[PDB]
């Protein structure tokens, strides 16, 4: 499949060829809708005016478009793609916010004091997961200050590929590979609401991350 949201992030909207039509799924030769992986939920959507179920991707890498009402698609139709723009810009967001957290981290515990252990967000929030001894209620209002700092000075994310893996980079802090989608710079990340720690094993401890 051609995968235009790595091309272009901020593309909302665009037209598409049916080539099979299989298990209540359609599979296009291009599409916007990101398929869920790397910790990001599947973009919602339309299609042709049909709710969109589900976006994943086959063995083979193509990406499926469930859809709430198949009887109107049949292979060869010219579809129009409309994303849920709302939920994907959230989910922009709060994407990019994780890597800047990591970034800030890095800053802040050193790099190589501190691992991920998971990673993963919805719409409402973000979640860092990381592997560190000291509690780091100790550390949260430096954590908040300075990610909101960046946020305010602003920089670029950068994308580019390494085989099959995208990497992204917020200014010159380390790099950060995975796929899925960011906003263009950090400003539109917005300030921290809400940052809230809690425990999950020995040395092991969740961030919980909303944006205004
Ligand atoms: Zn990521
Ligand atoms: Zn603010």
């Amino acid at each position: 499949t051609r995968l235009l949201y790595y091309e272009d992030a901020y593309l909302k909207e665009a037209k598409a060829k049916v080539l099979e039509v299989k298990d209540n799924a359609l599979l296009l030769d291009q599409t916007i809708f990101y398929p869920t992986g790397g910790g990001q939920p599947h973009d919602r959507g339309w299609i042709n005016g049909v709710e969109v179920l589900d976006v994943y991707k086959d063995e083979e890498g193509n990406v499926w478009h469930v859809v709430k009402e198949l009887e109107k698609f049949k292979p060869g139709d010219e579809v129009e793609l409309k994303l849920d723009w709302e939920y994907r810009y959230k989910l922009m967001r709060i994407h990019s916010a994780l890597h800047l957290l990591e970034n800030v981290l890095d800053q802040i515990l050193g790099k190589g004091n501190w691992e991920v252990v998971g990673s993963g967000m919805t719409h409402e929030k973000g979640r860092l997961d990381v592997g560190y001894p000291e509690n780091l209620n100790a550390y949260k209002e430096k954590i908040i200050e300075l990610f909101n700092r960046y946020v305010d000075e602003g920089g670029e994310i950068k994308i580019w590929w390494e085989g099959e893996k995208r990497y992204t980079q917020i200014r010159d802090f380390d790099p950060i590979p995975c796929g899925g989608t960011h906003v263009k710079d950090i400003r539109e990340i917005g300030h921290i609401k809400k940052l809230k720690r809690s425990s999950i094993g020995r040395g092991k401890q969740r961030l919980e991350i909303w944006l205004e």
